[PDB]
């Protein structure tokens, strides 16, 4: 028997750990899940179902229900694209677009582009963690409290818009080298914003955010460590690849992406590799000395890409190379991607070049619009 999952979403404030994900891998790999006689005695299982994007849970004595029965494949989007609020537009106006590129890579490597700038608050992938974190937070923290964190840019914009739609106050902390939209947009959205000229990278800002949090009593929502960030991308970004690939007719053979916290490619890779372990995750290690805004090298410390059981390859990419690839997607497809997007296009293009990749469909996750990166656009043409 099928019942509604909303009711059982207290397991989000009770399950801790990753042992619950073993349940995910089996439900996904099997394509079904066993019915639960007592839904409250199985907090791990229930949580797993939510995290793969079920809307319902299977309840009863011995039965089982498919992914489609559970609602992994439910279409959310109103055909007409009419939404009674912005927050509901984020929720139900999904999946973000998967667009097949005219870009031609060798060895029959077919490039598809998941356009995460089609998120309403930050025009970036960072909306999805920011709604998931703040939504859970609304359960426990009182309204009018200040929530805060460090960001390269996207998440601080997403945090500020969403915090303020949930009644919470916002502080964002940015490194000096980040972009003007990040420093400016939160303020337009009513946050306080603090910029450290000395801080060369976002992870380096963390001690300052932690110190101030202890002194001031704001809630440091902490995207690097906060398990919702991984979980948002499991029920949203990753699940969508799973669904779209199937409904799209895609022979899905892999994913390509970029890493800051590692939330979204950890989630795409794990989800996808639960359904089918052969799927490569091609990931980008920005080259040494170069800065690509939004992302970093793994060995600067990342939670999920390390600890979860994820087969992934790295290709090195310079900024200059990430920018070359922006330029060529823009001449191929006429779509203008951000620097981190072109870094994952480039990184796939090399494994393709090398002959390390099977013939088939690859989905790249493009994290934001190039319209926010005019300087790096300009410099890449001169
Ligand atoms: C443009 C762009 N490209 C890639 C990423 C990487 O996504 P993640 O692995 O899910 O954090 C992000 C994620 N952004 C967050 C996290 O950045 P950080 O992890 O501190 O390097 C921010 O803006 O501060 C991004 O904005």
């Amino acid at each position: 028997a099928l019942a509604d999952i909303s009711g059982y979403l207290d397991v989000l404030d009770s399950v801790r750990g990753f042992s619950y994900l073993e349940n995910a891998r089996e439900v996904l790999r099997s394509g079904e899940a066993r019915c639960l006689g007592n839904p409250r005695s199985e907090p791990e299982y229930v949580k797993a179902l939510y995290v793969i994007g079920a809307s319902r849970i299977p309840v009863g004595d011995g039965c089982s229900h498919t992914l489609e029965e559970l609602g992994v494949f439910d279409i959310s989007v109103p055909g007409e694209m009419v939404f009674p609020s912005p927050l509901d537009f984020f929720e139900r106006g999904k999946p973000t677009p998967l667009v097949r590129s005219r870009l031609q890579l060798p060895n029959g490597v077919r490039v598809w582009l998941k356009l995460e700038w089609y998120n309403p608050f930050s025009l970036s992938v960072a909306d999805r963690p920011a709604v998931e974190i703040i939504s859970r937070l609304s359960r426990r923290v009182e309204k009018g409290s200040l929530v805060a964190d460090a960001t390269s840019s996207n998440f601080g914009v997403a945090l500020s818009a969403v915090a303020r739609l949930y009644g919470y106050r916002a502080r964002v902390y940015l490194p000096g080298a980040a972009e003007e939209f990040g420093k400016l947009l939160p303020r337009l959205l009513g946050a306080q914003v603090i910029v450290d000229p000395e801080a060369p990278s976002t992870v380096h800002l963390l001690p300052r955010v932690m110190k101030d949090s202890k002194n001031e009593g704001f809630v440091h929502v902490n995207q690097y460590y906060n398990d919702a960030n991984f979980e948002a991308h499991m029920r949203g970004t990753a699940r969508e690849i799973f669904v779209q690939s199937r409904r799209g007719g895609l022979a899905l053979r892999g994913v390509a992406g970029s890493l800051g916290t590692s939330g979204h490619m950890s989630a795409a890779a794990f989800y996808l590799q639960s359904v089918d372990p052969s799927i490569r995750a091609v990931l980008v290690q920005p080259a040494q000395g170069d800065s690509i805004p939004g992302i970093a090298r793994v060995e600067t410390g990342m939670l999920w890409i390390n600890m979860l059981d994820i087969s992934y390859t790295l290709a090195e990419v310079t900024l200059e190379e990430a920018m070359e690839a922006v330029v060529e997607v823009a001449r191929s497809d006429g779509l203008v991607i951000g620097p981190s997007g072109g870094a994952a296009v480039k990184a796939l293009a090399k494994k393709a070049a090398e002959g390390d990749l099977e013939p088939g469909d690859y989905v790249v996750v493009v994290p934001d619009t190039g319209f926010k990166y005019l300087s790096l656009v300009q410099n890449a043409l001169e």
